[PDB]
């Protein structure tokens, strides 16, 4: 695997593109997410400053907020690219805005998933793939730069958030949207992160959250007595996506239960078909092969992913029943740039045609910039050979 060897797959290079050509691509796109024109093109804000220096939020424009996955996501991107005074400002917002720092609130410890850009929560309650993309950029960031102070002791706020997502106890208390109670946010038995700690769904999952990639990470960094945990983490999102993944399609749906079928939502009975939450599950299953090796399953399920989508060619939707039966919309930035990611770990060589796909489109634009915009940036990475495990001391 690639960490082992530190030899990353350059996708990219592998189908005959130059190293300039693969940097101007990024750096286009890293210009364009986070200083592009601010009603068009952007999706970093500056939002002024505090005792901890800038404050910045990534804007999610689909829907009018600023969200938990996106800053993760912002912190993700800006440690890859190392970029430090984006990450810092974003992990100030966070910080200062989403974390929910009182014992006696049920989401202690956690980040409000759905902020309004001034900083008031619209739900308290985490979004808990939120804090697995934080804690690991923030080992990330201990590895590039070193370790700060107060907020800025990067690998010590990974520690503690980590820490509390598996040992969080039971709290009930009062929240913005009344009083509620929430767990901790990975089920201790199942060893599988939870779509939500909210008691009342807790027991649930979301195969897009499932990062055996990084919990590796958290494998070897952690406090030492919850690495076994982790390890046993990584072991069950194999065989989760094994079987969560359509058998003929690997198709994975939004929402899931533990033993790997899907999970209709009593507000979102959609849930069950794949849609803008599973779109993700082949990069999580395919950067968790091309890292660490593990996963004997991740080549076949790449290659029937984008076996299947070869047959959408010219009619390619991005809502589809697990079968694999269009439910709507037409082809997305965001969904091309996942499924070139498929090729981390695909064999079938059409995996050329899907990376050559993503390299020649063009940064988002508009209302919808900011999911299609965020995977686009991963996704780009990823091919360039630029997305690493940075692991900490
Ligand atoms: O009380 C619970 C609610 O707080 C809970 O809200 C969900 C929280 O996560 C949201 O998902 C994020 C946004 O959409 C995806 O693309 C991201 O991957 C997630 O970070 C979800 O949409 C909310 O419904 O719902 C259940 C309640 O019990």
């Amino acid at each position: 695997g690639a960490v082992a060897t530190g030899e990353y797959r350059n996708l990219f290079a592998e189908i005959g593109k130059s190293e300039i050509d693969i940097q101007r691509k990024i750096d286009e796109a890293f210009q364009h997410l986070f200083y592009g024109d601010a009603k068009d093109a952007a999706v970093y804000y500056q939002a002024g400053g505090n005792e901890n220096g800038p404050l910045a939020y990534v804007y999610d424009v689909n829907s009018n907020d600023v969200r938990s996955e996106g800053m993760s996501y912002g912190m993700m991107i800006t440690v890859q690219m190392d970029k430090k005074a984006e990450f810092d400002a974003i992990w100030n917002w966070a910080k200062t805005y989403m974390y929910q720092d009182s014992p006696t609130h049920p989401a202690f410890g956690y980040f409000a998933w759905s902020m309004r850009r001034d900083g008031v929560a619209n739900d308290d309650m985490p979004a808990p793939d939120g804090e697995e993309y934080f804690v690991t950029a923030l080992y990330f960031a201990a590895a590039r730069w070193g370790n700060g102070e107060g907020i800025f002791n990067y690998q010590q706020e990974a520690d503690t958030i980590l820490s509390r997502m598996r040992h969080r106890q039971v709290i009930t208390g009062p929240t913005n949207r009344g009083v509620m109670t929430a767990t901790n946010l990975f089920h201790p038995e199942e060893a599988q992160v939870r779509f939500t700690p909210d008691i009342n769904n807790a027991d649930h999952t979301d195969a897009s959250y499932h990062l055996p990639s990084f919990y590796e990470i958290w494998a070897r960094v952690a406090p030492q007595e919850d690495r076994a945990f982790w390890a046993k983490a990584a072991d069950v999102s194999r065989d989760y996506f094994a079987k969560a993944a359509h058998p003929v399609t690997a198709l994975t749906p939004d929402y899931g239960n533990f033993d790997g079928t899907p999970w209709a939502a009593s507000w979102r009975p959609e849930s069950v078909d794949f849609r803008y939450d599973a779109w993700r599950s082949v990069m999580n299953w395919s950067m968790d092969y091309a890292w660490w090796g593990k996963d004997s399953g991740a080549p076949a399920r790449s290659d029937k992913l984008l076996a299947f989508f070869e047959t959408q060619e010219g009619k390619m939707n991005h809502l589809y029943s697990l079968d694999g039966k269009p439910l709507g919309g037409g082809p997305t930035l965001g969904l091309i740039s996942m499924n070139a990611t498929a090729a981390m770990a695909a064999t079938d060589p059409r995996w050329h045609n899907f990376v050559e796909k993503l390299w020649q489109q063009q940064p988002p634009t508009g209302q919808y910039r900011y999911y299609d915009g965020v995977l686009y940036l991963m996704a780009l990475l990823h091919c360039a050979g630029e997305y690493k495990a940075w692991i900490p001391d």
